[PDB]
This record gives C-alpha cells, sequence and structure tokens, in this order.
C-alpha cells in the first residue's frame, strides 16, 4: 500500500552526546564577538545558535541564540539584540549561512564598548550513537519517529542539517530519495526550530507534520 512500501535502504535512528569544547576565544566587545564568529569552527555555531533548542541549553524566549541574548543583557542593547533574534533558522539554512547572517547585522554595528561579563566562544562535537530503531517502510517510520526520543528527533532534524547536511534534515532526504515524497519535505523545511526552546515540542511538531503529510 502506501505505508507499505518499502525503501531500499532503512532509516536508522540515531541520537549525539554533545562534547562541549573550550575555544579559548572570548568576546569582550561587539567588534571582538564579530571576530569570534568570523573565526569560529562550525561546531561553535552550532552550538551558540541551533543548540539552543534543547531544554538543557537555557533559553530566554524573545532571545533565539546565545549572541543576541549576550548583546541584549550584557551590553544592553536592544535593537541590535532583536535584529540578531531575528535570523532564520529554517531550511535550507546550514552553519554557514548562519555565521554569514551574524556576521552581516554586526558588521555595520560593530565597536569597542565593553561588556560587563564576557562572551565565552564554546563549541559542540556531537558524538553519534545508534538509538536502537530501525524503519523499512513508512509505515515503520511513522511508528519509529514517534517512538524515538525527543534527542534522537532533534539530531536528525537539527543537527544533521545545520552542521553535516546541505541544509536539509535526514528525514526529508530520506522520504525524498526512498519515496519522492517532495511535499513532505517542503512542510517540514517550513519549521524554524530556533522558535523552540524545547525538543520535546519540536518532535511534536515534526510528528504531527509527518502524520499530517502521509497517513494523508
Amino acid at each position: 500500500a502506501d505505508l507499505d512500501s518499502k525503501a531500499k535502504s532503512p532509516f536508522v535512528f540515531k541520537s549525539a552526546y554533545y562534547l562541549s569544547l573550550y575555544t579559548k576565544r572570548r568576546a569582550r566587545n561587539l567588534r571582538q564577538l564579530a571576530e569570534g564568529i568570523r573565526a569560529a569552527d562550525p561546531g561553535v555555531i552550532f552550538h551558540h545558535v541551533f543548540h539552543v533548542v534543547f531544554a538543557k541549553h537555557l533559553l530566554h524566549p524573545y532571545y533565539t541564540n546565545d549572541f543576541a541574548r549576550w548583546v541584549g543583557e550584557e551590553l544592553n542593547d536592544d535593537d541590535l539584540a532583536i535584529e540578531l533574534s531575528s535570523i532564520s533558522g529554517a531550511e535550507p539554512a546550514t552553519v554557514e549561512d548562519v555565521r554569514r547572517e551574524l556576521l552581516a547585522v554586526l558588521e555595520p554595528r560593530a565597536d569597542e564598548r565593553a561588556a560587563r561579563r564576557e562572551f565565552v566562544f564554546v563549541s559542540m562535537v556531537p558524538i553519534v550513537y545508534e538509538v536502537g530503531l530501525k524503519a523499512e517502510t513508512l509505515a515503520e517510520f511513522l511508528d519509529a519517529v514517534a517512538a524515538a526520543p525527543p534527542e534522537s528527533v532533534a539530531y536528525h532534524f537539527v543537527t544533521a542539517r545545520v552542521l553535516y547536511g546541505n541544509g536539509r534534515n535526514d528525514f526529508s532526504r530520506w522520504l525524498v530519495e526512498e519515496f519522492g515524497l517532495t511535499s513532505a519535505a517542503d512542510a517540514l523545511s517550513r519549521i524554524d526550530p530556533l522558535i523552540y526552546n524545547d525538543e520535546r515540542q519540536l518532535k511534536s511538531e515534526v510528528v504531527r507534520t509527518l502524520e499530517r503529510a502521509d497517513s494523508a
């Protein structure tokens, strides 16, 4: 049937432990922050921008990333903070796209005003492991993604996409490659992950979208 159709290559569910590395980089002001954003490895941008989707990464609403929060709380510059929070993390945005949008907002605004508490650049490297779910068919896939841990769904929907991928999540890629379902990939591509502060929220949105697209 629709959902009984099978894929050549099954979908394997993975998750990650995020190893957080000290980069020896730190910012006292907007220009230093800009230089650090320019010089940062992808793990740094992923951490301060996308990693906020996790509950552990503490996120205040109305700040969508660490940089925005810092500029707002420490430099007490709101208009700039808002600008910085307004960057889109929806597909097909990758960490390079983000770095670059950030730098675009920062360049004109750069100065030497010193902040209170300086910004510490930290990097994430994911150590990926198998979760224990495979899916051969669409039906299997739906059951799986609904059974998967929230962090697995975050991994496949955010981490794999912005860090490794081309700016398309693993679900989307698997659906299109195997079953050629472009609409479902589109529907997914409509979710901006930065909008959630919590990976369970995120997983809920994702599963809903898939059920909507496939079961329909």
